[PDB]
C-alpha cells in the first residue's frame, strides 16, 4: 500500500483556500461554512499543503495580473446566470483540458472559479460563490484526480510555479464567445 510520501492533497481545500482568498482581494467577505474569525494559530501543521495553495494561487495570480485587460473584458463582460452557470463552466473547463491536461491549464481552472466567484458577487448571486468552487473540488477530484496524480501531483507543480520559478511559460487562455 501507499505509506509516507509527497502526494495527498485536499481538492477541497485547494479550493476554498484558492476562492477565498481571491475573492478577499476584490474586497469580498465568502462565507464557506466554517468561519472562526479568532484563532490566529499559524502552526506548522499543514505548511506543505499551504504551498501548493500558495503557489497555485501565485501562479494564476500571476498570469492574471499580466492579463487582467483581457480578464476584466471578459469577466466585466461575462453575463453570470444561475441557470445556466453550470454549462458555461463546463464549456470554459472542457477547452482547458480539451487539447489536453497540462499544469498550465490546470491554473486556469482554479482562476476561472475565482472570476466567477467575483463576478457573482457583483451580480447579488453570492450563493453561486459556493456552487462555483463546489464543482471545482468535484471536477478536480473527479478527473483531475488522477491525471494530477500521474504528473507528480501538486508536489511536482510546486517546484514547477514554485517561489524561486521565475516567470516561465503560460496556459492558453481558453478564448470562449
Ligand atoms: C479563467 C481562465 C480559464 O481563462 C479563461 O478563459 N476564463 C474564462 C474564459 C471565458 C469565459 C466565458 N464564460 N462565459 C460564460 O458564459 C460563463 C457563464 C457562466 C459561468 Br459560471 C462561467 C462562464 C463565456 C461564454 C460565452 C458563451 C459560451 C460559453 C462561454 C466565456 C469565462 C472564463
Amino acid at each position: 500500500m501507499a505509506h509516507a510520501g509527497r502526494t495527498g492533497y485536499d481538492n477541497r481545500e485547494i479550493v476554498m483556500k484558492y476562492i477565498h482568498y481571491k475573492l478577499s482581494q476584490r474586497g469580498y467577505e465568502w462565507d464557506a461554512g466554517d468561519d472562526v474569525e479568532e484563532n490566529r494559530t499559524e502552526a506548522p501543521e499543514g505548511t506543505e499543503s499551504e504551498v501548493v495553495h500558495l503557489t497555485l494561487r501565485q501562479a494564476g495570480d500571476d498570469f492574471s495580473r499580466r492579463y487582467r485587460r483581457d480578464f476584466a473584458e471578459m469577466s466585466s463582460q461575462l453575463h453570470l446566470t444561475p441557470f445556466t452557470a453550470r454549462g458555461r463552466f463546463a464549456t470554459v473547463v472542457e477547452e482547458l483540458f480539451r487539447d489536453g491536461v497540462n499544469w498550465g491549464r490546470i491554473v486556469a481552472f482554479f482562476e476561472f472559479g475565482g472570476v466567477m466567484c467575483v463576478e457573482s458577487v457583483n451580480r447579488e448571486m453570492s450563493p453561486l460563490v459556493d456552487n462555483i468552487a463546489l464543482w471545482m473540488t468535484e471536477y478536480l477530484n473527479r478527473h483531475l484526480h488522477t491525471w494530477i496524480q500521474d504528473n507528480g501531483g501538486w508536489d511536482a507543480f510546486v517546484e514547477l510555479y514554485g517561489p524561486s520559478m521565475r516567470p516561465l511559460f503560460d496556459f492558453s487562455w481558453l478564448s470562449l464567445k
